[PDB]
């Protein structure tokens, strides 16, 4: 048992020296790192092109259909008069009807296909307003049934104008929407030696009046559905994916075998000694847990990627998250190889022994941080753009801790002095106290904890 | 006495072990944290909607009434010619008269109600100029009586033009103002399942000529008065408020009882020993002082909030400050619970022992900081936008200490080299010396103080 | 001797205990701090108003005289076609002639007064071009006499058009300038209860063609000459100045007496002991040297300020620098009072003992910094806007050391990848190595020096 | 042998004391620093003027030839309709033909000279489109031969319109280009007392349609070819260059002699002792290796510079890199002089002993950093502009480590909450974990390493 336990906790070099077993797992892990990184790089390069295609088409749509649109004005684009709104709506519909003769892209119309489109209709122009709305601010009276009624006009694309009779119910209007679909072919794919695929863009233009504040924001959004073109006329992507799957499966099997052997040795040692939990889990190789997790994530992400590349899925986010997290874990696992050398192991052990106190001090920091977040949100939110939501407040405070965007934060409040002197003085005290406390004391204590851990490692 | 003193300074767990008294106060404080945080979250969510409504209405007013206005131009919006000013004023008044037919919002006119409006008048167009003004820069002569005279034209809203004869006294003009009120109903409230309230916006448009510099800034400001609509036709908010008040009152009573018992024990101990002050106040539980302060603040803020939600008050700033500070204090009080565990108490005690020297070094830093503030204000203020006011100078220097906005600060001065070589060289020396001194030495000394405190704690 | 030496190096409290002499100098220094700070605050408040007046007038002039000018476009404002230049020049002159009927300010014309104006002319429109210029890029030939010839047209202001025959020598044009003066009265002074003064603005509009690059930048500059108006009809500022002068003179006399006392005692001690220099200068009170310097600076600045407020001088920069530096020094001198208390003296002595090593390490840092500055200037200057001049390069590197403007610096180079791959790779290596070296090692060594100094102080 | 070894490792002052040999090499190195710095400064000043000339001409070209162009719009400038593209192309050609009468600069036309221009043609207007292109998105069909066909129209400059019949093949268009050359003389050179040289700008305007996304970006680029003008009519630059070459050659010879001395002494010592490598290379003077490298770099760069100033080369980048790196190395070499003084040697030795552990920890950091880079690139790239490329991701993460651009990074993701909740939550976790880990632990460990090195140096 003692000999076996000594072998189990032996370094790979010393294990090779003792039993002469070949280090298959180490080479397998190196090859796994290489192939996983290559797969991720190829996937990212492939996806960036589709992202660019969709974004460029959407920008072109914004320039084509939004009256008076200019780049960088998406957040403030809005109508303020009734004639402005009518002109915007009519311009959008007229551009839809004129698209074949004006657009630099090649687009095909789509008709029918269910709501909001009737059969043979390409564009749906709908206004949504309250079922009954009586508003008399003069008498301070109102009678509203909040049930929403939708009225849609259907426009058929031209073969190569009742929508002009639209009458908006301004006082009870909830919103206006324009819906239409356009088909295009992604020729750019030829640059990557891929077969072009067929895109259908569903375009939704929203004139939003849910605030009833006299300002109606205007926005354009697109959803892209990608298919394989039914008659395209212009293998080393699936093969690499199955290679990755096989590599990860072999790694998983070997790591599971190692973990099982560790568990069996733990049970044997406990039984022998009996003739604590923190000492029982000392037999657990955490690096192998990390490798098993990475293998599972990589296999799942590779299956999802194979499905996506065949156009049988559109869950890009989940697959990307899985593969990216797996790549991060496999690259973090390289620290294990450095731990076998004394000079690198000094630094890694310093971090390891520092980690618990760092976590506890993070717990101590969190409550003060949350109190400051709530106070800033409630007090400064009505006045400061960076304090409107709790997550935004947390982001602003975290940036201030790191010395970013400090002066603009102060200046936004400076722009409201004299108006509310009490609020300005409170903001001064709040910001100064928070930043001073966090930079003079908290970061210093983190430094002190790390320094103490390093000293403990260097002078045992 | 010795047994009672031992019990008094005993931890809650050990107090429970000794006497068995239930820890009512601890559970009460946990529940207090929960309910206070929930109250603050609900209040902030409610207030953000009103803030958004007011801001959107004001933006719509700026787009409706200010000739040639565009987003982001508030700071520089100004007139420079007489015809520009006339066109702006006439456009504002014409838009006021045309509002019902052009505006996307629904607004009602207000008439009379005292100054500056006569009875039956909706819009007041007033010009203020010196009583006697004779200015002859050709002869370098002037005769001015600085008494201000106001001339107001009253415009009645249309029923669904003497203001065009306005003649401005340009050489003696102090300013021009346009005042009018608009009534609207906040329908957006239905999204939160609230009854819509009735807003009256008082709109003031100012063309300011108090600098007499040939540039007249133009601004629009709104004040919102919120009432309950007199005939609206579309309980678990006041109940939670009284629950919060009761919880805080119980906490206050228990904490006051504990403090009174501590004072009595202190008096008994002093009397017995006599048969200092720093040792006499060791009987004071500062956490209970903080809890009592938080309870008082929360009760006051909750009363003010109840009044506000009934439309009986409009002091949002004071109530928000009270509630936010109380929430901050209750969340800071959570540190006490961590103090009962040794590993967290190490960090908290490190901070506690470091605090006095940190405060003394802050005092040492303050005088140097103030000297730099004054010098930079006097020298760089005529040339640098960030140095025009002392508070602005302090904010800029504090941001520089933290590594924010450094390059733009240098570049603003770079943009004036050659013009004033002496000033540019002085700015170079000033900025470089300040930043170098503060980053190489001051922050380092704060780090050293914290590290020494941590070492003292770890090696007693 | 020994008793006198003991007394000389005694603290003010112990000196009072021993001899009982009143601490006149300490109270004098406190009063000096107060009065100097008040003087600086009043001076800055007074000067800011004049700065604002001049800046607003200049902005109004830019909006009045520059064709197509808009705020924020000063840096890029330029002409690119011949008709653009003609239109700009003619617009400027026409606006000059139309000023009385269009301007919101009140201005008077100035005539004569020497070059560039003849007698009775208000506006001078001058074009400067080479004496002989023959340029034939088709044949790659040129014959230029670089002597500059100036041709000026004089325009008389109207009484309440040969300049339209201007013919520019485009191929040999050096520049075009428009010069004119405007008189105005600063009424805004009444806000501060000051008597309005009379301003003369000299306005220079430059169309610059010294690059001969097809792009002619256009700029407007003003110089303000301030006088007292010769017939204005609408003491506690000079009295405070003489009070400040008297306070500083008394402080100077007392400090000089103390320094003479120290020198005499040093001479006596040296003579007695003889019956080194670093030990001989230990008798010097550096705080009194600083106080004497501040007194001299304050007296000089107060004299200059008295002259300025009488309109007898216009050297605002020198006076402001003197007074600001004096205020900085007097506020730094407050550290001496903290030096008398042990807990503050610990921190001050830590800084004092650290300072020499900090200076030596700054010397070590300077050479590496200069090498990086030169390399970045020569390599990145042709491509990076922030690297065009050596001072700009130094400012950029200093900001990078402190963690400011890093990403924009990287992105400016990113915007030129592919064009010059070698330069982009070099910039990557340069920036990464510089920042890593300075953050990982240099700042850490400064921290280590300060920490070692603090440890030496705490454990003697 | 012992005396010789003692002399070899002796300081220059002690070598002078022992043998009396004059310190020629030290004075030579000082003079080398001076002359190299002067050469670099003169070269940079000379090159900046040419850079400015080229950039100003290119800006003028953008304003002249790009329809509706404005400053700061280079990245977003693009066409979106067919008539927009036609107008832009025709405007460019019309401005080319009208240049002599409208331009503020003086330009000469160039004809012939090879592709893409025929003989006697000044402007080439070429459209590139696929050989065969049939795109039917309605039927989801396409037949494309990806061979590119180019059709060019030649425009002869006017003597002091078939291009209007251009018909673009929009559905198969790859791009459109306009090529033309202009000759000009750089008169600005006279300011620096230089003979003006003759520039030929080759101007390429690209309307790019390689994405086929309905948005066609428009760009203008210039390449400058500089010659001596064949008949110009208006020595202490080459002399200084040969002086620099001679100084560097003498330094190289002396340093090589010293290194040969060291090698011979090393061999003699090894032979004697035999009667290791890390001890064998202790005989190598690394400062002399650095000096030899700097001498070689400076000589090569000076030869390249001599060629460039004669207009026999145009490889500015390589010469600038060589000279800048050499200047950086010579300025770094100044540290050697400080190493001879104990107080400076303390700091330098601290850095020296810290360097190995710093490098090892950099190796440890690199793998985690790369994992984060890959994960962020794959996950956030589709949504975040700063994450589109791996180098961009690395730059963003490095800036975040230093506290720069943090809030904008958070806000870009905030602008997409609700759309993809999973991606937003992942971005929150990713950013917070990365920044917290790197600021709390990594930088702290660097500080600890430097502090430990300093303590080891101070307490041997
Ligand atoms: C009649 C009024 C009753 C008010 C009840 C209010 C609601 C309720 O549960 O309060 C719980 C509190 C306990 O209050 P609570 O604060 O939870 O309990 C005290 C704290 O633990 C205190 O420690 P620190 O907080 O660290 O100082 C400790 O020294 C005291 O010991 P001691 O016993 O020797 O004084 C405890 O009594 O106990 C009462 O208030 C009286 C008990 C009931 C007596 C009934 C008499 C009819
Ligand atoms: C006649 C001219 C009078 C000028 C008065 C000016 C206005 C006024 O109150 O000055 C106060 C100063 C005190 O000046 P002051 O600086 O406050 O006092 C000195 C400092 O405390 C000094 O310490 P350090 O500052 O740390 O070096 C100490 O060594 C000297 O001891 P010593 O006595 O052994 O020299 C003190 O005299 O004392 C006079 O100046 C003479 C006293 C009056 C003699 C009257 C003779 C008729
Ligand atoms: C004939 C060629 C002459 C070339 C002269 C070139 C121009 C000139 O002044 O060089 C100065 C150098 C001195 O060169 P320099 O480098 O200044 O001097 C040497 C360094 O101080 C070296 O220390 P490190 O640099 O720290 O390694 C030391 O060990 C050598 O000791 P050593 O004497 O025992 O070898 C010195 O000679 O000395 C010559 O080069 C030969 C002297 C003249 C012999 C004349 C013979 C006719
Ligand atoms: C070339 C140039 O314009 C220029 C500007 C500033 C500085 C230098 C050169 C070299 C020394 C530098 C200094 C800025 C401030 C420092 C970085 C100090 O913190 C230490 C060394 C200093
Ligand atoms: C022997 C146990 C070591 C476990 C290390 C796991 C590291 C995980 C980093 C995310
Ligand atoms: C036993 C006394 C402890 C007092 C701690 C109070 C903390 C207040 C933080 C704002
Ligand atoms: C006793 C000598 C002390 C001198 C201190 C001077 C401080 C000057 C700071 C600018
Ligand atoms: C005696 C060996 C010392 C070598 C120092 C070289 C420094 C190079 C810095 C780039």
């Amino acid at each position: 048992l003692r000999r076996r336990l000594k072998y189990f906790f032996m370094s790979p070099c010393d294990k090779f020296r003792a039993k002469g077993r070949k280090p298959c797992k180490l080479m397998l892990q190196v090859v796994k790192i290489l192939v996983v990184t290559v797969q991720l790089i190829l996937f990212g390069l492939s996806n960036q092109l589709a992202v660019t295609f969709r974004e460029e088409n959407t920008i072109a749509f914004r320039h084509l259909f939004l009256l008076g649109y200019s780049d960088g004005a998406d957040d403030t684009f809005a109508a303020y008069t009734r004639e402005q709104l009518y002109q915007a709506i009519f311009h959008a519909v007229d551009q839809y009807l004129a698209l074949p003769d004006v657009s630099l892209g090649r687009y095909a119309y789509v008709r029918g296909g269910g709501d909001p489109w009737t059969n043979g209709s390409g564009l749906a122009l709908c206004q949504r307003y309250y079922h009954r709305g009586h508003v008399d601010p003069a008498n301070d009276t109102f009678d509203i049934d909040p049930m929403v009624v939708t009225d849609c006009i259907q426009v058929d694309p031209p073969e190569r104008s009742s929508y002009k009779n639209l009458t908006l119910k301004f006082h009870k209007l909830v919103n206006v929407t324009i819906h239409f679909r356009l088909k295009t072919i992604n020729l750019q794919s030829l640059i990557n030696n891929e077969i072009p695929d067929c895109y259908t863009f569903s375009v939704l233009i929203t004139f939003d009046n849910k605030a009833h504040s006299g300002r109606i924001p205007i926005s354009l959004e697109t959803q892209a559905h990608i298919q394989e073109c039914k008659h395209p006329s212009v293998s080393f992507r699936l093969l690499f994916d199955v290679v990755v799957i096989l590599t990860c499966s072999l790694s998983f099997l070997l790591c599971a075998r190692s973990l099982l052997r560790g568990f069996l040795l733990q049970n044997e040692f406990v039984g022998f000694m009996w003739r604590s939990l923190w000492e029982r889990l000392e037999f657990v190789n955490g690096w192998y847990i990390l490798l098993v997790t990475s293998d599972v994530l990589t296999i799942s992400g590779t299956i999802m990627k194979i499905g996506i590349e065949a156009k049988n899925l559109a869950s890009y986010d989940v697959c990307s998250i899985l593969l990216g997290t797996s790549t991060l874990l496999v690259w973090v696992g390289v620290i294990r190889y450095l731990t076998f050398f004394h000079n690198y192991n000094i630094l890694i052990a310093t971090l390891r022994v520092a980690l618990p106190s760092v976590m506890r001090f993070c717990c101590c920091v969190a409550v003060i941080y949350l109190g400051y977040c709530f106070c800033g949100w409630i007090v400064l939110g009505p006045y400061h753009v960076k304090f409107r939501s709790l997550s935004m407040v947390s982001e602003c405070l975290f940036s201030l801790i790191n010395g970013d965007d400090m002066f603009v934060t102060f200046a936004a409040m400076q722009a409201q002095q004299g108006r509310s002197s009490l609020v300005w003085l409170f903001s001064q005290l709040y910001l100064y106290s928070f930043i001073s406390l966090f930079i003079y004391m908290v970061l210093s204590l983190f430094i002190a904890l790390i320094t103490g851990a390093y000293d403990t490692i260097k002078h045992p």
